């Protein structure tokens, strides 16, 4: 089997009520205090609005939850409660219901997001270090709280590039980590799915989020977004293997006794592991240092166990300029 190298037992060591979200009873406040201003987006199970609290004029974001198992709602609510105060985790202001329909909604702090497509073409070297460090604070926090996000991607990382504020949003796929538990591999967005998901390995952990973070780092330093652009879940693994290597994939599978869907036989081909320097060219050279490549190499690894933890990544020399500035 497999276990997280960090925070493996932290839910076991807490009160059952911490992680037994099905038993959680939220306190549902009154949505009538909020005026919806504009639609910001629509997810598979929610729609999101900018809003104003009419009682105090606070600008907020209201996530109206579409009908789903109330179990999934309790999970997201309990996770957000447990993460209260966490650095760079979106702040849950309240849990409310339409007082007539009883439809639930989550009220979050507002962030003035700069859409990532334009932003990621204009970041400086220091900006990338800064924002990756801020995102790592959120991941180390949630991992330390026994929670895997399972959907790290640019669309879930709100960045106010004027105030230099970052928040990790959309905890609707997040789950509690318990050692030896088998999890659904149908999580994360295609381009950010770790190889463990793509090969149907269910005994994954916090390190899934570190793969996704590595994908984001690669896209920022190299200016190829998304970095691994699969056409489907099968092709996603092929795109990874064309960089990390096919023999290297097979060694990973063998180590964890992972069975490979035979449809991969016709599409993986044979590929040597590539040097990360191969992705450097005149348009991105100013963003790519030895430190950046060393960090990236330690995140984008097949073996989920040997990827850096969020804390190990934060301690890497790549972030020394950020730490010194935050003196
Ligand atoms: C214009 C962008 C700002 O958007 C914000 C800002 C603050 C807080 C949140 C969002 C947000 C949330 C959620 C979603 N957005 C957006 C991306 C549409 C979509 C998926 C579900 C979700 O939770 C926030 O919590």
């Amino acid at each position: 089997g497999s276990r997280a190298r960090v925070y493996a037992e932290v839910n076991s060591l807490r009160s059952r009520e911490y992680w037994d979200y099905e038993a959680h009873v939220p306190s549902w406040g009154n949505q009538d205090d909020y005026q919806l201003v504009r639609k910001l987006g629509r997810g598979k199970y929610s729609e999101v609005f900018e809003a104003i609290n009419i009682t105090n004029n606070e600008r907020v974001v209201v996530k109206i939850l579409k009908p789903v198992k109330k179990k999934k709602i309790k999970r997201e609510v309990k996770i957000l409660e447990n993460l209260r105060g966490g650095t760079n985790i979106i702040k849950l202001i309240d849990t409310v219901k339409d007082p007539v329909s009883k439809t639930p909604a989550l009220v979050f702090e507002y962030i003035n997001n700069t859409d990532f497509k334009q932003l990621y073409q204009i970041l400086t070297d220091f900006d990338i270090r800064f924002y990756m460090y801020e995102l790592l604070k959120a991941l180390d926090y949630c991992h330390s709280k026994g929670i895997m996000h399972r959907d790290v991607k640019p669309h879930n990382v709100m960045i106010d590039h004027q105030q230099k504020k970052l928040r990790l949003i959309d905890w609707g796929l997040a789950e509690f980590y318990h050692p030896a538990q088998e999890y659904n591999v149908r999580v994360a967005s295609r381009y950010f799915k770790g190889p463990e998901l793509l090969v149907d390995y269910q005994m994954y952990d916090y390190s899934l989020d570190m793969w996704s973070l590595g994908c984001m780092l690669a896209s920022m330093i190299f200016r190829r977004e998304p970095f691994f652009h699969g056409q489907d879940n099968y092709d996603q693994l092929v795109r990874i293997a064309k960089v990390l290597g096919t023999e290297e994939l097979y060694g990973y599978l063998k180590k964890y006794h992972i069975d490979l869907d035979p449809h991969f036989n016709d599409i993986l081909g044979q590929h040597s592991r590539k040097r990360w320097e191969n992705f450097i060219h005149s348009e991105n050279r100013h963003l790519v240092s030895p430190e950046a490549l060393d960090l990236l190499d330690k995140l984008l690894r097949y073996d989920h166990q040997q990827r850096l933890t969020a804390k190990e990544a934060m301690e890497h020399p790549y972030f020394y300029p950020v730490v010194k500035e935050q003196s």
